[PDB]
């Protein structure tokens, strides 16, 4: 295999649009893959870090982690997957073979954690570079280019019928909302639930909640424009804080005759958080934190909330096996079972990947799918 | 029942006072109430934060007890699954058997009767006490530091008539509660690395717990160096003190465990070390299960990347047994010697003495003391 030429959307610095440039992608060394990448959508932790806000974020680096391809090569000792196979990389690895893979509690795979975290390869190294500066990857994924080399424990093989400019989306925010019901919630039939945040996330819990038998699913949101499409996924109603002298959590627990048996927090708001825990029903209530906080914020609650019998959880990715379950994710969404065309809100071309990003912070998407 | 008695009982009559040995009356129990005479009771740390006056629901004057061993003397109207002479334990945490919370398997949180609980009251709004032309009030549904008590007909288990009184009453609150948080709430399964925050009656009924669910290791935690020995006997496989320490007690049980515990269990009621007991437990799959009940007001904390990374935050009530139904299926368990009583006393006083039992609960010296009626 031998060096590729391509077009990469680079981040050269904090706070800036991102840079359309030529850029030469390595081969893959052993146990990588090199993926040609068809679609890649824009998520909010790839405009998090492209702010600077980011503690641990670094530059210059090509950002995106959700996106679906095919196998362009693979290193040496790669067999179980080959140039052709279709794929969606990971943000999350699966090697099958760690404490964590071997634990049915758990999908937090550690194999690669230290060097993904760093913007690296598992040798240490990056195999992006531009205008004779190396370019680090980002989430073990680097999806915002023609071409991206990922582990190899970092991709799912999945059904070759399979739209790839529909299941990117699988790669992380639809499968992460689906999970945190079905995975980490595990939510039984009639099931009262909460929602906090209608993006692509919140919806994906909706949608889990319906697909396991929630008999009340409120959404809440303090843009009532996300209501309309909530409905549509199967919210039996929805809440706006703001239409609200009283907090959320009390509104919420006089509706629900002492409060929901499930709460979702998929914002990322540390006051929120609390808010979906208090919201639960003593006894039984079990409130899950999908939404990823800014470093260095706390979640506080008394402890009688938790003696008074709510759980407090979270989640990583739906708390899938990635490897495992992304491709049974896949066969969900072509035999009709879930849901994903319905969050691609807007649609692009790789050049105008900065309107992703225009449109994120204007509140106007769930999902735009770029276009490679 | 019958008419009013006229006995002795532990009365508090103010905050931050000592209790005083006075001459009552005891009513007899009304429609669905159940008058006990008490046998035995313990002295519980829930009963000197009452005491103290820093608890925003105490009120006063109050006889207080939660932890008893009795023998009903009489019962009220409608009662007939209790008759005179039965042996039991009165319940502060009730079984109706029809509310929403009994009806649920997930909760024990009868909600029958909490309001008039909470106030110090029967389910009629009113007090069987008096003591001196004065309304003294009930405290925790059960009133154990009297002679005579009357409690709900729903706050009564029913046990073996074999069973020693000045035993199994500390089987009313702490030994079921530790014991119910490792099998009930935290549900541990075969080989399961634990660690025990606190070594006093919650905490080795915890490591009780533990040991039966057969967990492989057995981490007790205590700033007092005098606990070890008994949490060991308990089945506690180490034993360590935080101020032995330079970092953080949950780096300490990290480094030791190879990432962190599979179940935690706080067992003293202080928000840092609940926090540190969170932060204790592995990443992916780590429970930590809160049993100390703190001061009111007070928060716990944790950065939300703690339970993204995949910990779990729980509590428990009195180990979330459904208390009607499961206080005599525990006595049964202490009388076929699955689980341990006894273990738990380590001193004995008269009830003139009960004062004395708060004095050593006060100064670290005891695990239970049982007050003979
Ligand atoms: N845990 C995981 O594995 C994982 C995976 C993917 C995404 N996430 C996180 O999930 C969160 C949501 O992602 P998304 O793509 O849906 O984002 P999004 O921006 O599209 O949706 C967030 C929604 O929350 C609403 N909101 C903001 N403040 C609110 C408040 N105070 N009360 C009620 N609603 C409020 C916004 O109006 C918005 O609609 C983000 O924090 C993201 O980082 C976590
Ligand atoms: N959740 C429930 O239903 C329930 C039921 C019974 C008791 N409790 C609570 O459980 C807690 C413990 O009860 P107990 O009877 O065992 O009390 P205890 O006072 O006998 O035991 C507490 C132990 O914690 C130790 N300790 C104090 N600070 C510490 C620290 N910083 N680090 C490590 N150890 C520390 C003390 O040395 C003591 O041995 C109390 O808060 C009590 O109210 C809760
Ligand atoms: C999965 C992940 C990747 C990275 C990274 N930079 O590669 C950072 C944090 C996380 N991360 C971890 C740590 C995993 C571990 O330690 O094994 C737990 C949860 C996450 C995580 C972080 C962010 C998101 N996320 C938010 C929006 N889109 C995806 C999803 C998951
Ligand atoms: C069970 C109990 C009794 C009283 C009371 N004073 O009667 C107050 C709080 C609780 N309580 C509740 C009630 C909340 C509800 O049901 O809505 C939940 C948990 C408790 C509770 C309170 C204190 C203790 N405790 C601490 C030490 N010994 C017993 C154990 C449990
Ligand atoms: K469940
Ligand atoms: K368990
Ligand atoms: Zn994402
Ligand atoms: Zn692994
Ligand atoms: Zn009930
Ligand atoms: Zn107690």
């Amino acid at each position: 295999n031998e060096v590729i030429k391509c077009k990469a959307a680079v981040a050269w610095e904090a706070g800036k649009p991102l840079s359309i440039e030529e850029i030469e992608v390595a081969p893959p060394k052993a146990h990588e893959v090199r993926i040609k990448i068809i679609a890649t959508a824009v998520c909010h932790t790839d405009a998090y870090t492209l702010s600077g806000a980011d503690p641990e974020g670094c530059f210059p680096v090509i950002l995106g982690h959700e996106g679906a391809g095919i196998v362009e090569s693979v290193g040496e000792g790669v067999t179980k997957l080959k140039a052709g196979d279709t794929v969606i990389p990971l943000y999350i690895p699966q090697c099958g073979e760690c404490k964590f893979c071997l634990n049915p509690k758990t999908n937090l795979c550690q194999k690669i954690r230290v060097t993904q975290g760093k913007g690296l390869m598992p040798d240490g190294t990056s195999r992006f570079t531009c205008k004779g500066k190396t370019i680090l990857h980002y989430m073990g994924t680097s999806t915002f280019s023609e071409y991206t080399v990922v582990a190899d424990i970092s991709v799912a093989k999945i059904d070759p019928l399979a739209p790839l400019d529909k299941v990117c989306l699988l790669g992380c925010g639809i499968s992460t909302g689906y999970g945190a019901a079905v995975n980490t919630a595990k939510l039984e039939p009639g099931s009262v639930c909460a929602v906090f945040g209608l993006g692509g996330v919140g919806l994906a819990v909706i949608m889990g909640c319906k697909v396991a038998g929630a008999s009340r699913i409120i959404g809440v949101d303090i843009n009532k424009d996300k209501f309309a499409r909530a409905k549509e996924f199967g919210a039996t109603e929805c809440i706006n804080p703001q239409d609200f002298s009283k907090p959320i959590q009390e509104v919420l627990i006089e509706m629900t005759d002492g409060g929901v048996d499930y709460s979702f927090e998929c914002i990322g708001n540390v006051k929120v958080m609390r808010a979906a825990l208090e919201a639960c029903h003593k006894g039984w209530g079990v409130s899950v934190v999908v939404g990823v906080a800014a470093s260095g914020e706390e979640i506080a609650t008394r402890p009688f909330q938790l003696v008074t019998g709510r759980t407090w959880k979270g989640t990583a990715f739906g708390g899938w096996k990635s490897v495992e379950s992304v491709p049974k994710l896949v066969s969900e969404y072509m035999s009709k079972k879930i849901k994903v065309d319905e969050f691609v809100t807007h649609n692009l071309s790789f050049d105008e990947i900065n309107k992703a990003f225009e449109l994120m912070h204007s509140g106007k998407s769930i999902r735009t799918v770029v276009k490679i």
